[PDB]
RNA sequence: GCAGACUGCGUAGGCGUGCGCACGCCUACGCAGUCUGCAAAAAAAAAAAAAAACAAUAUCGGC
DNA sequence: GCCGATATTG
């Protein structure tokens, strides 16, 4: 072990081109610490001193943009910073620290080149306290110690032995000069003097050279001067992970498509379980991987290499012999290696740059990573141990993690009896013959192949380094492969052993105290194989799962909404207020470490017992059987500890499984009689709630309460399903204080007087509050959430896409759990922050109108919270009507009505006289709405095409529901199957079956209604967008985009649309075709939402101009801002002004030049409507971009005098060209991207001359150089 | 010259209260009218994907 | 419809 700690004087840090490189250089050193000198960084530019994979950067940086210091630690170095002192102006920055326990004291200094040993000195005088035997002086010196640091090999002067004095004095001594005595290598070679001198030097104590390895001088043409690297010994591999971006390189790909064909047609034989033969393939195509991803590196700098090598048998030629044409010839090829990595680092930054304008402003990774605050360092370094040590050692903070999980996981309560007895006490529901020999059908190719294609990516992969993108590409030749694996596993029942093999990782919990170790949750990363055949059983699984559960729960559940719950809890609770005894209460259990606590013997039992065996359960068993865990902790890979009890929380089946052996728990609440939870009309509403998050309510809790205590202790002992009773709140409900009293006492439950988090959602003890508790927080949390985003740098799309990235799905959340009838005040409040947010303080510049209508009108979709909640609001008709037998949260509401109609009044006639409720919480106000909406449409909403067979007209035609049933289970569920009118069941063979088989009174009853004319014309009538919505669909996936989108075309107003200003101040009416063209531009005139925002602006009139500011301030100076002396028209700041005008005209000029005769009109650059006898889209494509480099151009000098210059136009035209360069490779759209830049490319390289180009960096793409 | 706030006029729908009318609230709505953040923009931001998984749900968009 | 991305609950 050897601590490498480099220094350079870099000599400025303001080209990125050369930070990235010094960047990328000293990734290839890998030094354990790097000291930097001379960063150019001020401040103010900390900021730009980011660079990935280095976190614990320090820097100490002057006012001016001349001096700048920092320190770089290597995240395999554990230093342990204890103090820190920079200097104002850069010139030092001391840190004191330990490094592995071996206290470490590091110095930077750059000192004046003038005077440089005196200022060192009064350095060392400042620091004589400091320093240690542990000391290391760093930085730019600019003095040589010795003779031998000098090429002209001139004495050191009278100031370097005072100087050489003061540090003999401290003890601390040239290490460079004592580990190569002999040596007279230099750094920094002076160009006026042509000599070569060591001016930067390594200093530390005499005793640290026990500790010192080895020390160099690396002589490097990325700065004048050479890099001393020195390695220190200490007291005494990584796992490989794939990269995704080795595999887009077809060599490779096509290297790897052998290298598995071969494999599997070699080491294929009958003495080998398909299970080791898979594993040995796995860790053949890791050593392949690896190797391959050497010699890409090689191939890809080979240029650099062979250089490189040129360059080191020059060099040394030139040591042991220097010569004026050898130095012109060494000259030469250093700027010929420097252009080179220019090439490559320019490549990789503008690819890195492409890659965000492509989702600059998008819904995206970049935004949802600027919008939430800089991740908070899972890095874990201290933890409040066991007893009372908050401790900080990382070997004892690991034993102490390690052992943790070790005896967590550590236990199996071996009584399998006591899991019999019960097992076999609380009858729960078996899969019949048919389901399983669903779960145990043979694997087939197409499943495995669907589960790699829905197998999500940009996901970290497991202890192997295979990341479910390698599966994907090579899904065509491993599919066969995974799918023999998977047949041998089923037969036989034991999985490889990389299966089990899995990586825990420590996740804070939010709103707890890290410090604690017990507060992470531990998350597992498992092999991306043993992945797919978990999605498998859980797939199985999951096809049978509705029957396998009570709709009680409804976590992990396809189809059921955790809303579901919240809204039959409140219910509940509204009940429980109007009760007139209100003697019962409701409980938050809390399970404590679920999927940790469940006892895989006791899970196993459970799924025998629930008919699952033979070939699914084998596999579940062997899945099962020997799991492991290592914890990944600070980047170290610990023991194994096998996890003998939980279920893998990173695993695809653990949620079923969990939901499985909890909903043993579940059904046994439910069968316990004495456990009478309340009762609502006629159903009962013991509990419900997600996977381990259970609620219960309970009626006379002095005896169910102590029952259901008793119950849940049997199921903890019985499978280790624990609950945190202090973590657990509960609503507590009694009309005599003692009996409160006396109830708080038996019971271990913590009363919660005002309200109980639950899902996301306040809870309240009294319904009457729940908007207090639940929307006037949430609003004031936007508001909080919007204010700290108050500076956030990002353009009026990017915040609209903010909005709708971070507040429109709490909001909609919000709605969905409690939608109860919300004054117009809070959405006036939450569009008005959301507004000015958006438009960061200040007036509106386009339309919300514009914006709100959908995005035909060209806009973004600024969302409308009113028409949100109206649509979640409104969804719940969509359960009415479907009258789900499983919706149990719809139908426990005030029964002061009889209950039951619910899925009535969608579709069939109104109640008159008949009221919901005054107390009705949700459904009168979504009936509410739903009328407005209906009459809104000014549809008939009571006798529609899918009115049901039975909702009232039926039964109020006094039929026998024996006939109803009958008309149900013949032909269908609508009036309109029957058919009315000529179609009365007389459309199908069916039909006249059904016909014959009714009763006659019921037949001539149903003849009459049906055909009677006014049924007939509301029945037939074609049914409208909005009745499909709630009829049509049987899923209610999607529903609140359908039923929002339906409601914006609905409440579309009409706006003050700004195309047709632009036709008014242009005096030229546009045709709707003409509008529509602009409107489809500005949707497609670019991908990038950079393009895409300035053509949006540019069309809607964004830009505010001198017309408009003098009418704001009244003032009469409408003149343009730029000594035009001409109306400060929009016209004219865009296309009329002799200032602008000379850039369209170089546009035009360059059309030309295109054999392109476009009328000089501005309607096609400021919007793109190009004339009708004009519509070749091969040169729309070209021209669209250089009009958009032309508007943005002009925009940013929007109000000086300067005249928007040609080369501006260039520079912009050619930023657009890189960035969809880039982003077509990546995209593999690359023949659309020549075809619509190669001839502007042509034309561009022509008109520039070498000079301007060479230093614009507009080096062509398409073509070589 | 865009928009919201907001005064008033007023259409219609619903809910609650009172004895066809009156009151209170809300919705959607057009009109006239006062403002009102204001320099001017492009700040560059980096904003970084890349590590920390799993199930389900919802949203958005592009194809 | 798919196919990406984001948040919501665990
Ligand atoms: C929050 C979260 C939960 N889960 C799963 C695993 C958990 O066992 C299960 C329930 O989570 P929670 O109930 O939210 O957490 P918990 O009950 O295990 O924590 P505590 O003991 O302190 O109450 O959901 C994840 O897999 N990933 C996650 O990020």
């Amino acid at each position: 072990s050897h601590i490498t700690i480099l220094t350079l004087n870099i000599n400025g840090l303001n080209s990125a081109i050369k930070r990235h490189r010094l960047a990328s250089w000293i990734k290839s050193q890998d030094p354990s610490v790097c000291c930097i000198q001379e960063t150019h960084l001020t401040c103010r530019d900390t900021h730009r001193l980011k660079i990935k994979g280095w976190r614990k950067i320090y820097q100490a940086n002057g006012k001016q943009k001349k001096a700048g210091v920092a320190i770089l630690v290597s995240d395999k170095t554990d230093f342990k910073p204890t103090k820190i002192k920079r200097d104002k102006e850069g010139h030092y920055i001391m840190v004191k620290g330990s490094i592995q326990q071996e206290e470490l004291t590091i110095l930077n200094i750059y000192a004046p080149n003038t005077g440089a040993p005196r200022f060192i000195k009064q350095v060392l005088s400042d620091l004589q306290r400091d320093l240690d035997s542990h000391t290391l002086i760093m930085g730019d010196f600019n003095t040589p110690l010795s003779t031998l640091d000098r090429s002209t090999r001139q004495k050191v002067n009278k100031d370097t032995q005072e100087l050489n004095s003061a540090l003999h004095q401290a003890d601390l001594i040239d290490i460079y000069r004592t580990l190569h005595p002999k040596s007279t290598e230099y750094t920094f070679f002076s160009a006026p003097h042509h000599t070569y001198s060591k001016i930067d030097h390594i200093v530390g104590s005499k005793a640290l050279l026990s500790k010192c390895k080895r020390t160099e001088i690396i002589t490097n043409y990325l700065s004048d001067h050479s890099a001393i690297k020195l390695e220190l010994r200490i007291k005494n591999s990584t796992t490989w992970k794939l990269n995704n971006l080795l595999l887009n390189d077809y060599w490779v790909h096509n290297e790897m498509k052998a290298e598995i064909k071969m494999f599997f047609e070699t080491n294929e034989n009958k003495d080998t379980t398909y299970q080791n033969l898979w594993d040995a393939f796995k860790a053949v195509c890791r050593g392949k991987f690896i190797a391959l991803n050497a010699h890409k590196r090689k191939q890809e700098r080979s240029k650099i290499d062979t250089l490189t090598s040129q360059l080191k048998e020059l060099e040394k030629q030139e040591q042991t012999h220097s010569k004026a044409s050898r130095r012109q010839e060494i000259t030469k090829i250093r700027a010929e290696l420097k252009e080179i990595e220019t090439q490559k680092t320019l490549q990789k930054i503008n690819e890195s740059r492409s890659w965000f304008f492509e989702r600059i402003n998008k819904i995206d990774r970049p935004l949802a990573r600027l919008i939430k605050k800089k991740r908070e360092k899972n890095q874990i370094d201290t933890i409040k141990n066991d007893k009372g040590d908050i401790t900080t050692d990382p070997t004892e903070i690991q034993t102490t993690i390690r052992e943790y999980y070790k005896h967590l996981y550590a236990n199996k309560l071996e009584n399998l009896e006591e899991m019999d007895k019960f097992l076999d006490t609380y009858t729960l529901p078996r899969l019949n013959q048919e389901e399983v020999e669903s779960l145990n059908r043979p694997i087939t190719g197409s499943e495995i192949v669907a589960i790699i294609n829905s197998l999500p990516t940009k996901k970290s992969p497991g202890p192997d380094g295979f990341t479910a993108e390698f599966y994907q590409r090579y899904k065509e030749e491993l599919v066969p492969f995974l799918l023999k694996l998977f047949q041998s596993i089923e037969k036989e029942g034991i999985l490889p052993n990389s299966f089990y093999e899995a990586s825990i990782i420590l996740i804070p919990k939010p709103g707890r105290d890290t410090t604690k170790k017990e507060n992470f949750r531990p998350i597992s990363l498992m092999n991306i194989d043993a992945k797919i055949l978990n999605k498998i059983l859980a797939n199985r699984i999951q096809q049978h799962i509705k029957k396998l559960i009570h709709h009680d729960q409804v976590g992990f559940i396809p189809g059921m909404q955790g809303w579901f719950n919240i809204r039959k809890s409140i219910n509940v609770i509204q009940h429980i207020n109007r009760a007139k005894d209100k003697n019962h209460m409701i409980i938050s259990i809390d399970a404590e470490k679920a999927f940790d606590k469940i006892q895989q013997p006791f899970m196993l039992k459970t799924l025998n017992k629930l008919g699952i065996d033979g070939t699914y359960f084998k596999i579940i068993r062997a899945i099962y059987d020997k799991p492991t865990a290592n914890i990944i902790l600070n980047g170290q890979k610990l023991e194994a500890f096998p996890l003998k009890t939980g279920t893998r929380q990173g695993c695809p089946l653990s949620p079923l499984l969990f939901n499985i052996v909890l909903e043993v728990l579940a059904r046994a609440i439910r069968q316990e009689k004495e456990i009478k939870g309340i009762q609502l009309g006629k159903e009962e509403v013991k509990l419900s709630l997600f996977a381990d998050d259970m609620i219960v309510y309970l009626e006379n809790p002095i005896v169910s309460a102590q029952n259901l205590l008793k119950l849940i202790s049997n199921f903890s002992k019985v499978s280790g399903y624990k609950i945190n009773v202090q973590k657990s709140q509960a609503f507590l409900y009694t009309n005599n204080r003692q009996t409160e009293s006396q109830i708080m006492g038996e019971l271990p439950f913590t009363i919660a007087s005002k309200r109980i988090k639950y899902l996301g959602i306040q809870l309240t003890r009294d319904v009457k509050d729940l908007f207090k508790e639940n929307y006037k927080p949430l609003l004031k949390e936007i508001k909080e959430e919007t204010n700290k985003w108050k500076n956030i740098p990002c353009s009026w799309v990017g915040r609209i896409n903010i909005v709708k990235m971070a507040i429109l799905p709490k909001v909609i959340y919000r709605f969905n759990a409690i939608p109860i009838k919300l004054p117009m005040t809070f959405f006036t409040e939450l569009e008005k922050t959301t507004l000015k947010f958006i438009w960061n303080q200040k007036r509106a510049r386009i339309a919300k109108s514009i914006l709100s209508q959908k995005n035909k009108a060209g806009g973004i979709t600024l969302p409308d919270f009113k028409l949100y909640y109206k649509a979640t609001v409104t969804k719940t008709a969509w359960y009415w009507y479907q009258n789900r037998d499983i919706d149990q949260w719809n139908r426990t509401e005030p029964s002061e009505i009889m209950p039951h109609i619910y899925n009535y009044l969608i579709f069939d006639k109104p109640e008159k006289n008949k009221q919901w409720g005054k107390d009705s919480l949700f459904n009168k106000w979504c009936w509410e709405n739903w009328l407005a909406i209906c009459r809104k449409l000014k549809l008939d909403p009571f006798l529609t095409p899918y009115t049901k067979i039975n909702s009232r007209w039926i039964k109020d035609l006094n039929v026998k529901p024996k006939t109803i049933k009958t008309l149900e289970e013949n032909l269908g569920i609508t009036i309109q199957d029957i058919g009315v009118g000529k179609d009365f069941m007389s459309k199908t063979p069916k039909a006249m079956a059904t016909k014959d088989k009714i009763d006659k009174w019921d037949l001539i009853k149903l003849k009459s209604f049906c055909t009677a004319k006014e049924t007939t014309i509301r029945v037939n009538r074609q049914p409208t967008t909005w009745e499909k919505i709630f009829a049509t669909y049987s899923s209610d996936k999607g529903l609140i985009s359908r039923i929002y989108n339906e409601l914006k075309q609905i409440y579309k107003k009409k706006t003050n649309n700004p195309i047709k200003k632009w036709a008014k101040d242009m005096n030229r009416h546009f045709s709707k075709e003409d509008i529509y063209a602009a409107k489809k531009h500005m949707k497609k005139c670019s991908s990038s939402l950079a393009i895409r925002e300035m053509q949006i602006k540019t069309t809607m009139r964004y830009h505010l101009t001198p017309v408009r500011m003098a009418i704001i301030k009244k003032s009469g100076n409408n003149r343009c801002w730029r000594g035009c002396g001409e109306i400060g028209t929009l016209l004219h700041c865009w296309w009329d002004c002799k200032l602008v005008q000379p850039l369209w005209k170089s546009v035009w000029r360059f059309l030309r030049d295109l054999e392109l005769e476009i009328p000089f009109d501005p309607a096609i650059p400021l919007l793109g409507i190009y004339p009708n006898e004009y519509k070749s889209c091969c040169y729309k494509d070209t021209c669209t971009r250089m009009f958009i480099a032309a508007l943005f151009t002009i925009a940013k000098t929007w109000n000086q005098p300067k005249c928007p210059t040609m080369i501006d136009w260039i520079k912009k035209m050619w930023h657009i060209y890189t960035m969809e360069y880039y982003a077509a490779i990546k995209n593999d759209e690359f023949i659309s991207f020549v075809g619509t830049w190669m001839k502007l490319e042509t034309i561009i390289l022509s008109k520039l001359s070498q000079e301007q180009k060479t230093k614009h960096r507009i080096f062509s793409l398409i073509g070589g150089n």
